[PDB]
């Protein structure tokens, strides 16, 4: 759900941390819940 310029796996920088493969998503700025994003 968009509210403040992207929220989850949408407006975030999905073209570096993974770029589709590693999934740019990152629930909560304080790192993801040991899922979605990583490495």
């Amino acid at each position: 759900s968009d509210s403040k310029i992207g929220n989850g796996c949408f407006g975030f920088p999905l073209d570096r941390i993974g770029s589709v493969s590693g999934l740019g998503c990152n629930r909560i700025m304080q790192n993801p819940p040991k899922k979605f994003s990583g490495e």
